[PDB]
């Protein structure tokens, strides 16, 4: 079939501060492998390349290489901060639960951008940025601090808990899938090839270019 060759880059996502390390890692890896499979499928030999940046492409990596694509982002979740409910409890109410909660939801923020570039020269042949704020992404979650007068309450009676963690899950899934779903959209065998002739030329212009002088 096709003899071409693309080079794929490393994602390059930074995150906002409440996104565990190890999730920040899956997403990384999960993002290069499935980009991965989205290129084989198109009938492309993919080449894993060691970093982030086109410039630290080898001339072998250069050479062989029809296309570059490069991923980079900032995934941000932070609460809608109009939805934050914080009831704590009411003492003596006829039922008085000891612990104090609060109450939110999750919203996604930040870009991740696609971009497909020549390798000798460097130049972007096209990229499309998703706007992760357009996703409509509301992932409630809730954290009880354990409260102020409730000191006599024996342990028992005092478990808090946080379901943060399980809210970040679920909004990086959604916006997992959302992002390699555009993804899936732009880079078709044909939108690819439809860059061979500008992929060409700037080869040739910059192969030239250290030929000379």
């Amino acid at each position: 079939a096709l003899d071409e060759k693309i080079l794929l880059l490393r994602p390059a996502f930074q995150y906002s501060d409440n996104i565990a390390k190890e999730y920040e890692n899956k997403f990384k890896n999960q993002t290069a492998l499935k980009v991965e499979q989205i290129l084989q499928n198109q009938g492309y030999k993919v080449i894993s390349v060691d970093s982030s940046d086109k410039d630290d492409l080898s001339f072998s990596q250069k050479k062989e290489g029809y296309l570059a694509v490069a991923m980079n982002g900032e995934i941000v979740l932070r609460p809608d901060p109009k939805r934050t409910i914080q009831k704590k409890s009411e003492p003596g109410l006829l039922f008085s639960t000891g612990l104090d909660k609060m109450e939110g939801v999750l919203i996604p923020a930040g870009f991740v951008k696609v971009t497909i570039l020549e390798p000798m020269s460097g130049e972007s042949l096209d990229s499309f940025t998703m706007d992760l704020s357009e996703l409509d992404i509301q992932e409630k979650f809730l954290k009880t601090t354990h409260s102020s007068h409730s000191g006599g309450l024996v342990s028992t009676m005092v478990k808090g808990t946080d379901n943060s963690n399980d809210a970040i899950k679920s909004a990086l899934n959604k916006i997992f899938a959302n992002i390699m779903q555009e993804i899936d959209k732009k880079l078709t065998q044909k939108n690819l090839e439809s860059y061979q002739k500008d992929a060409k030329e700037l080869k040739g212009k910059r192969n030239r270019h250290h030929h000379h002088h």
